């Protein structure tokens, strides 16, 4: 028998990825996917306010039953807990002024400068995977910071999400003025399939479900419909 409710820890923080409604009710691209598989579980789906490093902890004190935030999965994680309603593969992508012609490849991309928001695996890896093929890099301490430099031309290329990609840089005025190199590269590893759901093994049952939810979406084309209506994107490119 499943569980009779179900309690879910989201708060939100990107109004891209999600947000609040002021007349009390919870809005948000993850927000959709939970009453989906609320649905398909057949259980009732509670939203509780908490931020990532409370979200952890609490899943620890059982305060929460499930965890639904931007934290990405990984490998790494899974041996700890496990993952499921995978939202979406953060894998990157190249975005570049159609005035310049690049393609998907570290050959191009010699001599070419590119920007990396720091704190991130990309930069950390860059300094290793995009150190020894001659191209450039620069770590940027501000996320609008980056998106100017490349309306500015002071970068070639920079390494992003795709749905963040988009759902950001497409959904701004900014992706009108240029926007160009869909599919780029990337270790998957770094930041593993995409971003997901973090669940307790335990949740062998639970799991079982939502995963086979999941799976029906793709059936259904459901997830990749929704993605589609929400930007105009490749899931599996990530």
């Amino acid at each position: 028998a499943i569980p009779q409710n179900i309690r879910i820890g989201t708060d939100p923080t990107y109004a891209p990825f999600e947000s609040k409604n002021s007349q009390g009710e919870l809005v948000g691209f993850d927000i959709d996917l939970a009453k989906e598989l609320c649905k398909r579980i057949n259980t009732q789906c509670t939203f509780v306010e908490n931020p990532l490093d409370a979200l952890i902890p609490s899943l620890k004190a059982k305060k929460i039953d499930a965890i639904m935030s931007s934290l990405s999965i990984t490998e790494k994680r899974q041996q700890e807990i496990a993952f499921t309603d995978k939202l979406y593969a953060a894998d990157s992508r190249l975005v570049v002024a159609k005035n310049s012609d690049i393609q998907p490849t570290v050959e191009s991309l010699k001599g070419k400068r590119v920007g990396v928001l720091q704190g991130t695996t990309q930069e950390t890896f860059g300094n290793e995977h995009w150190a020894p093929k001659g191209i450039e890099i620069v770590s940027y301490q501000g996320q609008d910071n980056i998106y100017s430099d490349l309306t500015a031309g002071r970068i070639d290329a920079a390494f992003q999400d795709e749905v963040a990609a988009s759902e950001g840089f497409l959904k701004q005025p900014v992706g009108k003025d240029y926007k160009f190199g869909g599919p780029s590269v990337k270790d998957e590893k770094l930041f593993g399939v995409g971003t997901g759901m973090g669940l307790r093994k335990e949740d062998n049952e639970l799991r079982e479900a939502l995963n086979k939810a999941f799976a029906e979406m793709r059936a259904d084309g459901t997830y990749e419909k929704l993605a589609k209506k929400y930007f105009d994107f490749d899931v599996y490119g990530g």
